[PDB]
């Protein structure tokens, strides 16, 4: 009993393909397995993303799965909501309750304001890429507003590759105008540790200076580079490699050759394709509970040019997306639950704080508990030296 | 000569439609004549907006016009940009650089900016709606760390209609706390009718607050109702009507009968639907 | 209605107790409202029993 399935993998994400792969290996049974039309395609074309959308569509897959760009966001949106059908990413979620979306990303907000709350911050820079939206920067400036914060956002990301240097002299000396010595960072990786080696170059990861990177892979970065800079850095993290669970997939995972998965060999993994492995076995696993639900679904490509006019859905998969939100089941970020708005709930995601033996956890947070703390404390390293000026 | 072109129009927006007609009689040449192919889908949608897309790409047209949302603006560069169609556009300009995508409406952030550096505010609120694009935002953000500004943006667009009070009244209350007296607004003629009457029935359009209308409608707004509240008010005008051309195009637009072309018996007119005719 | 409550103004006056008809009541009033005059610091008074009766 086969099931096509949607392939939407934008290229460069090999790591993901790989953990797309082992997904596909973990979970295979015999009731059914998957048939990917697995594409590597431009995220940010539009265009391209609706020919191999119809492409699949033309195949009838009965689900679909891929990453967005936030230009791509209203893409598959509408599209979901128009054809009634069923999807899944671990791309950053929307900002409005949008049908027939399933995504892996509990949203990192509300988090990132508790955070700020225990730091109890007044002043700071907000950099940011505008890439993952900026739900975030109306976020953090709507609670600005309440908490009279001192908001200095900046858009980071529209910098020219080509001189991603000189741009940065004059912007931490913006931030010297003010004397800023608490940054909130906003963006992916990789524009991450250059910034960070640009606070390298100009010396700002000396002590007293505090840092933020807003992200769910906290340890994804090259933290090492300034563990010893003195200036304290911390974030969040959805994934804890001490899960005994995520041990034994390490333990599959560094192991196996990076030629036939690359990205795999590897000791760490990016939060994105944990959510991966995850959306394998929610999806895997509805299928199976659809096998008890015994709701025959199999139709041919009569779904035909997505150009219809009206086009008109079939609601078979109306009635699978009611299978895919009641879906509830442990994955590598923890257990997974799902609103019927399609948005992750009841999850947790950990605090990390940079040690200077490493990274550290220190708390979880709840969306409903908010922030917790946890004792682990270690029974005090040292006092680090106190500073006296005279 | 028949010249077959796009004609994407969100509905409600009849005014412009009208406007475009009257192009369409205003400027039609011995030599050749334009062949629309009107379109009133919604703008929201933007799955039907790459239907209608394809449709009149099926008509061959050589040309394609018509608004579109901030959750279109992509789709139409994506395509246009693929297709190499030309689109031309009364909407807000793009916050990137496209082939294939003249747009109506000229950059507006610039000049308020020297708005601001004019009038040499500190500090001061500013609300705004997400469907003309965030932008405009990010640009005073940029300034404010030159100009050392302390703004307080505030998305208003979030509301609902029925519940559209108390949400004011309780912003403009957490406005008191920091007892601002300059706002600049940023939102639709029909966020900007409500937000007036708000403040209107809050009082706060008395003498010692002062407000900034960021668009173009800002004499095509209904100021008359605040006119007397001594808060001093300013904004923008893309059209002058003092403008001979304008006068003249004045005179006969209030001749037209409602009934063939719906809210053009006016003695003025939205500035979009003037950026149409022009286009 | 403005030079009336401009010439008000010369005295500064805080407090009226109007005394008018229903109607002229509710034009009086969008007068005010008009003209902003009812922010805290006034006060009114209306004198009829349709004090209910008009919109407030
Ligand atoms: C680790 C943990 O607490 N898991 C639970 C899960 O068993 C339960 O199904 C879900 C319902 O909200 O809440 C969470």
């Amino acid at each position: 009993n086969s099931i096509q399935i949607g392939g939407l993998f934008p290229r460069g994400a090999d790591q993901e393909y790989s953990a797309f792969r082992v997904g596909m290996v973990q979970f295979s049974t015999s009731e059914f397995r998957l048939t990917p039309h697995i594409d590597n395609l431009e995220v940010a074309n539009s265009f391209a993303v609706t020919n191999a959308f119809c492409s699949q569509f033309s195949r009838g897959v009965y689900a679909i799965f891929g990453f967005y760009d936030k230009k791509s966001v209203n893409t598959i949106t509408s599209f979901c909501g128009t054809l009634h059908v069923s999807f899944i990413t671990p791309s950053f979620p929307t900002d409005g309750t949008h049908p027939f979306v399933i995504q892996m990303r509990p949203d990192l907000k509300g988090a990132l304001l508790s955070l700020i709350e225990y730091y109890q911050w007044d002043k700071f820079a907000y950099l940011y890429d505008s890439d993952r939206g900026l739900s975030t920067l109306q976020a953090v400036l709507d609670s600005a507003a309440e908490k009279k914060w001192q908001v200095t956002a900046i858009n980071v990301g529209n910098i020219n590759n080509d001189k991603k240097d000189e741009t940065y002299r004059s912007l931490f000396q913006d931030l010297e105008l003010k004397k800023e010595r608490r940054v909130i960072l906003d963006c992916e990786r990789d524009k991450v540790n250059d910034i960070v080696d640009q606070v390298i170059t100009i010396g700002k990861h000396v002590k007293g200076y505090h840092y933020i990177i807003a992200n769910l892979g906290f340890t994804d970065g090259d933290l090492l580079k300034i563990q010893f800079g003195g200036a304290e850095v911390s974030g969040f993290q959805i994934v804890d490699y001490d899960d005994s669970l995520v041990s034994k997939f390490i333990e599959r995972w560094s192991t196996l050759e990076e030629k036939e998965y690359p990205g795999a060999h590897t000791a760490t993994i990016k939060y994105t394709s944990a959510l991966t492995y995850d959306a394998v076995q929610v999806m895997t696993e509805a299928f199976r509970n659809l096998r008890k639900q015994r709701i025959e679904i199999s139709r041919r490509g009569n779904a035909g040019d997505c150009l219809a006019n009206p086009a008109v859905p079939w609601g078979q998969g109306v009635e699978i997306e009611r299978a895919l939100k009641q879906v509830q089941v442990e994955g590598l970020s923890g257990n997974i639950k799902f609103d019927q708005n399609g948005k992750r709930i009841n999850y947790t995601i950990n605090i990390m704080e940079l040690k200077t033996n490493g990274p550290r956890k220190i708390g979880y947070w709840s969306e409903v508990d908010k922030m917790v703390l946890t004792e682990d404390d270690t029974s005090g390293l040292e006092q680090k030296t106190v500073v006296v000026t005279t």
